[PDB]
């Protein structure tokens, strides 16, 4: 049968009424706070533990209520800052500048108030993974952990380094009044002009007037960040940046900050045979252009890698082309013939996104964002940016033209937007990518998919009569290797160098003695002229001098290769990975959106495991993508020396 | 999520149907006497304690029937005994005396038989608190816990000192044939005559005469009082008295015997600053009367306190009046001018009770009680006493004359009788107050309200143009302090003295030395002639000789002040507490009657908490009542020593 | 007041909704499997034991199914086994001999297999007393708890002594070929011939041929009987037998094996004065018969008691009759006067058994059982046995003749089967007596009632004119004392002797000497010829050699006395207890049937309490039964010295 639970006022009433209480009927005493079970000819007291007072809101619940209230206020405040940011970037005016000051101060003050209001909430007793992740992402004091003077000094130094890099100007000895900046002056000169002396001077002059100036600033920046990290229970500032990839609280998915370093080391070792052959071929081709400036046995000059830091070897493609008479993959004729426009490019990207199974895109983007150049009466930023303004607002700000590149950037910005629309369901704190290499990877794979000849043929960009030969595939593989695989050692060595310089393993009087020697050995990049310790060459880059973790580029490339291979596997495509296309593949879009919606609500390991199939960052897709390149690279370097000599330098 | 509790005969159908049992459904098994909770994929055995036997034809019902039978027979027997007592009080004749002997013997024999017949009824298996308390009162064997000879000699000694106290006579040394009794000779001598010689001689001669013949008797009485208290599971006879205040088995209101001791001590310690100032002023007035008989730092003489044992300082109010030029408040002259008798005393008094919300009081009292001296045909005792005969019969014995003081006494007696009929619904055992300080407090609270000029003005006793300035307020407050507050230290020390005299910590050769040390240090009064252990001065009081608890008076004062303050708070009175009146406030009467009807069934702490809100003892209303007096005493004691010194004595 | 149980998926929802949970409503969460009770201002956690993995198949269910399956099949196998034994017992034939050989083999193998199956059903987790008790009987391995060789040799030694006792023959020295078996060649000559020499020679020869031969066999039998007793968790084989009387787990009726020894000793000690008077008078009559062979103070001869073991003094009733001239009570000649046979004896037995109120029994037993020897064509056994063949089949083996002795044994036999089918509702294992001293007691009590002169007169066995004087009552009482009370000391001591023989307290070189020492001090009987430890006189008993506990007879005597006293109390018998008759008393049969139906399921101590009113056994009925004889023995002991002497011997 079935029985209920009885309750009376006094124990005397319980005794007088327990006679008619059937067996199995629980008796609860409000006066005595006791529990009894009606047994045969009696009632047995049920043991009860210590009194537990009613919590109006547990400490976990108090954090939940605070986080919800903060997120609700953050959505409006961030949207106001985002729209003010949009207005400034559409038109740069004095009124536009001042509302950055107001929005920035208001957002920072609100963030500081909530972070202080969140710091008392303990993360140990909260078992809610989403709530704990929100609190730790909100409790990051950062520079505020130190004193006011120390925090202000660090911010002022950081602004100084950014200002020096941005306004770094070099004047030629022939005309001291004539001076040029790094961009677009030094970058274009060292990417197109083939003069060794001009490139060498610009490389040396910039690293002199920037390195010498930044050397005390970067050194004080390093120590201030290191001491801030110590105050934040971090071994160094590199450990602070690796904390984004750090995962805790999830069984089977925990990731430590040291695991990221060892995976980067392991992946670089895997790419080392492929990069060595790529470097050897690029080295060999430079003798074909300049036989009396570089030696095949030695390394390659930093300024002769197509840029100053050796970031991109794409500028060396004209100097390293295997078959210059073979035309590259370019469909610019289709643009002019059919009068293609930027709005049409985005419309085709949306249509392609519909084809791959992903849903449509909001019309508020079209009515609030510009694609072409917005006339000339106003100044607008033409840099490719995708905007997540919050509360459903998604925009893109760039002077998009009608070039294959722009068609890829449009796809890239759509890929950024798709991520922004995807984790939008997650709370404001969790309404972002799991790490800094996910949002860029989605845009990159979208650009890679949009650049495939099959996708162009499907939408008519590529002529149906176009043929696919070995030379075109080899040149495309080399071009991708220079652009992406070429920058992998650059990201690998720069982030590594920043790691032990923050760890304090590099003595001050030997800084450049390590970087320039390590550059020659691990990567085989050699400085054209010697630099003493007064130089600050590693900090001459934008990201390092602007408080940016450079491990994003290596992680995003590792993710983008894994995503592309996983999409190809889900799209049952037949053919080489470089020719693989995800067009008309609903499996690819659905699989991609499975991790896209997660954002940072789940650990990045779970997001990665969702598509490729594992939490590791193995470069197997990279080897498979460039296996025909690797065999061709081995064929080209079958007689050419492979590797690099640490001893050799251009000045020696 | 809703469920209940299931049951089954045995474990065979239990585990054959546990699969069909939904999760969260509690299960009781009669065969195994076990409890289980159906959890997700399992069941957890609920811990069960020993089975409590169900109520049956046990001692519970047998005692309840015995209690009902006892109450029925005690109602008639007590009615007959109280009828005989009133008749003897109305008419003192030889036939009335024989009635007392017969009624007293039968009542005592009946009580002891009920006590014996309830002795083998244990309370361990009885859970009814009302029955438990009633049967405990029945099981109050008393001195019969010892041998009969010990009880007989203790009663014989008690009657010896009580008779000696009544007949205690001192003779003038020059006139031996003329002797003055304590009642009313010595009392009147120290109440009216201010002569130091006469008061000292009467004080010394009485204590010597009483002490030299009662000291061995008091010692044996104390030893015997210790003997049957130890046999009654008490450390002394003090714990035997404190058992009435002790509360057990009631959650949130349990009281210990030592708790009242510490509460009384703490209340006196905070009272001490007010008492020291009052003692300072009375000492200052003693300098005004007899400059050479009181020291500025010394303690007051024992015989110069206005009464016999220094209890009440009302007789000193004439010599210690704050302003003797101000005439005292007295409506007796107006009352006699209005042709009002003792019948009008109770008639206007009954108007007061129906004014405060208390209902009409039965006409049986009016036809069964006298308000005047019944001439000289039948001798009547004029002592104030209220009688609850039973069966709805209620009487009050007092020679109520047409005076202001008898008006208060008439107010007190019917305050007793109104408490008597308040808990008439309670059984015979429960027909009593929770302690000995409640009935007197009830008769005191409304007496003070009646003595207030507002009540006299409302009933026409006082002229509407009566002036109430600060001088008459201070005089009234000081008179109240002398009559009530002045005796509070004496009540505390004497009860404390009698408490340790039962405990035996103070040796029999130090009873008088400790008594005078307490008198000097606590009371601030020093004897005019030193007394050795031959003197038995504490036993010279009526209460000590007749075995009467003295903590009842101090507790009653604390009770009456708390009761009055709550009544004033309930009546929404604004102004000084001494001017507070409860007339035309029906809420106060109804609220007061809520615990008056409760009787002694509930703990006295619960009753005190219900009245004001303080579960424990408090003296907060004392400060509110005498705040103008305390400020006046502090103002007037700036030029005089505050406190006392034990070193000084009138004899040294 | 009523309430229920509430559930929540997670504790977060529980905390939010705990405010809406009324007091008395239980809160359960499946995530933590935690139970809480809603209390005043909070929730109290309910203590829960370890979570079981839903064991829907308990051992209790499996054991109950196994027991029911076993009982159903065991009934058939035992039934056909009982048929074959009855066929052999009614017709001894070679084909019959192999019938029990096959039937016993199958039954034994079946029993050991079910015992083996019950071995994996431990009793700790079984809560049903009936299931636990039945499986305990099933799990009784007995001889198979040891190794096979120990069991095989124990059986072989058991067979050897059983054969030796059966074939125990002694030959006269003058006639080597003239030899007499113990039954009936030896027993007849000693019980009929009173010659001291012939009885002494037969006693000596029997103990020389059998005692010497069985001494090593008995010692080896005892050693092995101690071996599996400790393997069965018993300190000795005596404790193994005492385990049947042990009651465990029954609160208020638990019995221990040691308690049986203490109570048996206590009963014997208080019985001793009555036995000493009987032994003194029997000795006194022995000097009357043989003055030069028995001392007035010494113990009785072993061979001069009517039994070579000294069991029964019934053969001495003629030699020790209180009055040899008064005729004895016997109505056998009246049966042949009325032309009665064994059929009429049983028919009258049923009429008596239905006059006591118990229902008539079926006709199957009458047509399936013989009451007379089946001629001489087929050989049959005439020993008094009861056949509990099962399946509602009950039979009696008796060659009943038309005699009072056969009349009483016929009453004894039908009482046995009337006990058997009374508890037919019990399962096959529980279809047995509570102890070994109950089945014989049931047949004894009413057979004595049938033998009462009132019963004989009621149904016409004895003429109504028969006079009932004290002389016949004393003669009847003495015969009862010789047959029943006389065997009590021998029964108690021999079981006491065999108990410590298994225990090993008395060494092997003292057993028989301790027996004879106990025969003198306790039994009061002395051996006529001294022997050595080669003699094994206690092992000459049938029960010792055939592995039968001897405590059954002493317990049955006190059990039957208690049963008879309760029968007389229920029948409200007035006068001497030996003349009490239960005939024509329906209430007495109903009270007996209250435990007859109970069977062995309940503890025998509870059954004894239900009959009389005492949980423990007592000798009170013995005093009431033999009070006239006890006074007669006391009066006639003017020359009969109370007790005996250990020093005197027939040979010394």
């Amino acid at each position: 049968g079935s029985s209920g639970v009885r309750l009376w006022a006094t124990r005397q009433a319980m005794l007088g009424q327990v006679h008619e209480v059937p067996e199995g009927w629980l008796i609860f005493v409000a006066e005595q706070e006791e529990l009894y079970v009606r047994v045969q000819n009696g009632f047995r007291k049920v043991q009860l533990e210590a009194r537990t007072p009613l919590p109006r809101s547990t400490i976990e619940e108090q954090a939940k209520t605070f986080l919800d209230k903060f997120n609700h206020e953050a959505e409006d405040l961030f949207y106001q800052s985002s729209l003010a940011s949009w207005n400034y970037n559409t038109n740069i005016t004095e009124e536009n500048v001042q509302n950055m000051n107001n929005a920035g101060d208001k957002w920072s003050a609100f963030l500081k108030e909530q972070s202080t209001l969140a710091q008392m909430y303990p993360l140990q007793e909260i078992q809610n993974l989403t709530v704990k992740l929100q609190l730790q992402a909100l409790q990051q004091n950062g520079s505020s952990v130190l004193s006011e003077d120390k925090s202000k000094r660090l911010n002022t130094i950081l602004n100084t380094m950014s200002t020096i890099y941005s306004t770094g100007k070099v004047c030629n000895p022939d005309n001291p009044q004539e001076c040029l900046l790094l961009e677009p002056g030094l970058n274009e000169i060292m990417a197109n002009s083939l003069d060794y002396n001009e490139r060498l001077w610009a490389w040396e002059s910039w690293r002199s007037e920037v390195g010498k100036q930044l050397r005390p600033l970067y050194e004080e920046y390093v120590v201030l960040k290191n001491e801030m990290a110590r105050a934040n229970h971090y071994e160094d500032y590199g450990d602070y940046w690796r904390g984004d990839y750090e995962v805790n609280g999830v069984d089977g998915y925990d990731y430590s900050r040291g695991q990221l370093i060892e995976d980067v080391e392991h992946t670089f070792e895997e790419i080392k045979p492929l990069y060595e052959h790529l470097h050897a071929y690029v080295r060999a081709k430079l003798m074909n252009a300049y036989p009396s400036y570089i030696s095949p046995i030695g390394c390659l000059p930093a300024h002769l890698l197509g840029d100053m830091w050796g970031r991109f070897w794409t500028n060396l493609y004209s100097l390293t082309v295997p078959f210059g008479q073979k035309p590259n993959i370019d469909v610019t004729d289709a643009m002019v013939d059919q009068a293609w426009d930027a709005q049409r490019i985005f419309k085709e990207a949306e249509k392609f996104f519909v084809s791959v199974g992903l849903p449509n895109m909001t019309q508020g983007f079209w009515e609030n964002s510009m694609l072409t150049d917005p006339g000339n009466v106003q100044k607008a930023v033409c840099h490719p940016t995708a905007w997540d303004l919050g509360k459903g607002d998604f925009r893109i700000l760039m002077c998009t033209k009608v070039t294959m590149d722009d068609f890829l950037t449009a796809h890239h910005e759509m890929g950024h937007i798709q991520y922004d629309m995807a984790y939008a369901a997650q709370p404001f704190l969790l309404r972002n990518g799991a790490n800094e290499g996910f949002h860029e990877a989605v845009g990159e794979i979208m650009s890679l998919s949009a650049a495939t000849p099959k996708h162009l043929k499907s939408i008519g960009l590529l002529s149906p009569d176009f043929q696919e030969d070995n030379e075109t595939e080899i040149n495309f593989l080399l071009k991708q290797a220079l652009t992406i695989v070429g920058t992998l050692p650059f990201t690998y060595m720069l982030e590594k160098w920043r790691w032990m310089v923050f760890k304090g393993e590099i003595p001050k009087d030997q800084w450049m003695k390590k970087w320039w020697e390590m550059k020659r050995e691990i990567v085989g990049v050699v400085e054209p002229v010697p630099h003493d310790e007064t130089y600050c060459d590693p900090a001459s880059l934008f990201h390092v001098s602007n408080d940016y973790s450079f491990i994003r580029y290596y992680t995003r490339t590792l993710y983008q290769f894994q995503f592309q291979e996983a999409l190809c596997q889900a799209a049952k495509h037949e053919g080489p990975l470089h020719k693989c296309d995800i067009s008309n593949s609903t499996e690819a879009g659905q699989k991609l959106f499975n991790m896209l919606r997660l954002g940072k609500s789940e650990p990045w390991t779970l997001a990665l495991e969702n598509v490729v199939g594992a939490k590791n960052m193995n470069v197997r897709p990279l080897l498979n993508y460039f296996e025909p390149l690797f065999t061709w690279l081995k064929d080209q370097n079958k007689n050419s020396f492979v590797g690099w000599s640490t001893d050799w330098s251009p000045y020696a």
